[PDB]
């Protein structure tokens, strides 16, 4: 079993070191800093899931974070109610254990525990990405489960550059969509609170991976995450702006599916105010609303959603244009000293509408979005 075991207070690596090459066709689930951790290093093992009415949303991000060090291992967890109760939590733990079984070390069931040596917070993934679960066993806090039945859309990145969310990072999709079931019970500040999606109930979510070997903070200005349905479209977006030291390069990493097929395999991110029919590669445009319905976001930019418009290179030329409207504040925090610079991460339950351009579709649905600001820097 190949075991990947961070525990203990010497798991950093004295200078950062590089990760493990990016496996292709492979969910690349196991740790790309396997003995040490690269003090500059971030692993990041994402599972979430939401009621198809907007009426729930849950996500947890499974973290190795190097430069946080030493509270380097994190659950970070986030959980909305219809009823306007939303509860984030981070479980540190000191350990983190990541297991692949089978000989190859890129399709194999893999387990994640971050756990005390009481806390408990883990995955699980089977071998051909067709399911997950994930259990929390933190009393006084959460515990229950999450599961993925995956709906086997095309997903895994078939090269380096099918991995990058920006150069020499990686952000994508080892489950692109799955049926979602969760069972959860939340204490809130004494008070418990239930989350329970059936399998029946149209509940979605996916498993995202990611590794970068440098701290990302000092690379973005913006990030933003995105995971909607609305009619036939299943919409998932990892989108980075630059600093200005690179002159705010557009990354993406982002997939549109109708009815399961890929229909904008989107690695280019467009500049926002373009609406052009170009295409000479599948391509997303993440563009701030500012004018419409939707909760206005309280740091940086105060904006009431996101349009994204997916571009296909394929021979019909589709565009499909989506508006994803800040429908529930769903947490939101600084993610620097306030005033005129200040800038924040909130993530919103956004209220889906569009469809293909140039014809009278118009879906409706449900998603969610994390948008993060980041300082432009000195
Ligand atoms: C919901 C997913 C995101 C908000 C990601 C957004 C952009 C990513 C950039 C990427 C390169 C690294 C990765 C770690 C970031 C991810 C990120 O910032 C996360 C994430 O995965 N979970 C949250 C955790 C959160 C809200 O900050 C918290 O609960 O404390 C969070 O802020």
């Amino acid at each position: 079993p190949f075991i990947s075991l961070l525990q203990g207070d010497q798991f950093l690596a004295d200078t950062p070191i590089p990760g493990s090459a990016v496996i292709p066709n492979s969910g690349n689930l196991f740790p790309k800093w396997a003995d040490k951790l690269s003090p500059t290093a971030v692993e990041t093992w994402l599972f979430d899931a939401m009621a198809e009415d907007g009426s729930a949303a849950f996500t947890v991000s499974f973290f190795r974070d190097g430069s946080q060090a030493p509270a380097s291992f994190r659950a970070a967890i986030n959980a909305a109610w219809s009823d306007g109760t939303v509860w984030s939590q981070h479980l540190v733990v000191p350990v983190s254990v990541v297991t692949s079984d089978g000989p190859d070390v890129g399709h194999g069931h893999v387990a994640g525990v971050w756990r005390t040596e009481r806390t408990t917070a883990s995955f699980d993934v089977a071998a051909d990405l067709s399911t997950t679960t994930v259990v929390f066993d933190a009393p006084g806090r959460i515990t229950g489960s999450l599961t993925h039945r995956s709906l086997g859309y095309p997903t895994l990145p078939q090269s380096d550059r099918e991995a990058e969310v920006a150069p020499g990072a990686y952000w994508f999709r080892p489950i692109a969509m799955a049926n979602a079931t969760v069972d959860l019970t939340f204490h809130i500040d004494k008070t418990e609170k239930r989350m329970v999606l059936g399998p029946e109930q149209g509940a979605f979510g996916g498993m995202d991976r990611s590794w970068l070997p440098m701290v990302w903070g000092k690379e973005a200005t913006d990030a933003l995450f995105v995971r909607a349905q609305a009619g036939p479209y299943v919409m998932a977006v990892m989108r980075l702006v630059s600093k200005p030291h690179k002159y705010y390069q557009n990354t993406v990493n982002a997939a549109l599916y109708r009815d399961g097929k890929i229909v904008s395999n989107a690695l280019r991110s467009l500049p926002p105010d373009r609406r052009d029919t170009a295409a000479t590669a599948d391509a997303v445009r993440t563009e701030k609303l500012y004018d419409g319905d939707g909760l206005v976001a309280k740091y940086r930019d105060k904006n009431v959603g996101y349009r994204l418009e997916f571009r296909s290179a394929g021979p019909e030329r589709e565009k499909w244009s989506f508006d994803l409207r800040h429908h529930q504040a769903w947490w939101a925090k600084p993610t620097s000293r306030p005033g005129p610079d200040g800038t924040g991460n909130s993530g919103f339950v956004v209220e889906v509408t569009g469809g293909l351009v140039g014809s009278e579709e118009s879906v409706h649905g449900w998603g969610m979005t994390g948008e993060v600001e980041l300082s432009d820097g000195h």
